[PDB]
């Protein structure tokens, strides 16, 4: 599912989003934008080997399991195949776990170089929120 920008900032702030771990809404849609262009199909391969997947691109060096990813761990204790739906639920749930592990948001690299420091309010500007 390729979400609208406002229907994406909706279904991250029901799930919770908005200021988890002090990071406001605008910064979790600039990051889906710049990640996956809101595309929850969104797949990636790092050169290590391992993939990113879904609106978040997370990775399954450590938080999911793709059965090829050799060493790594699946912290979120999914199937990297959950990240892909429709529905954000599992790329949500998942997402606070990374946040939440020291690094806050610069765990998204496109994150720190793209919407870090920026107007990120922009993201969320005109959405019935
Ligand atoms: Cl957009
Ligand atoms: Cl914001
Ligand atoms: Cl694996
Ligand atoms: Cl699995
Ligand atoms: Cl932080
Ligand atoms: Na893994
Ligand atoms: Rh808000
Ligand atoms: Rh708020
Ligand atoms: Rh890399
Ligand atoms: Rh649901
Ligand atoms: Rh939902
Ligand atoms: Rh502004």
């Amino acid at each position: 599912k390729v979400f609208g920008r406002c229907e994406l900032a909706a279904a991250m702030k029901r799930h919770g989003l908005d200021n988890y771990r002090g990071y406001s809404l605008g910064n979790w849609v600039c990051a889906a934008k710049f990640e996956s262009n809101f595309n929850t199909q969104a797949t990636n391969r790092n050169t290590d080997g391992s993939t990113d997947y879904g609106i978040l691109q997370i990775n399954s060096r450590w938080w999911c399991n793709d059965g090829r990813t050799p060493g790594s761990r699946n912290l979120c204790n999914i199937p990297c195949s959950a990240l892909l739906s429709s529905d954000i639920t599992a790329s949500v749930n998942c997402a606070k776990k990374i946040v939440s592990d020291g690094n806050g948001m610069n765990a998204w690299v496109a994150w720190r170089n793209r919407c870090k420091g920026t107007d990120v309010q922009a993201w969320i500007r005109g959405c019935r929120l």
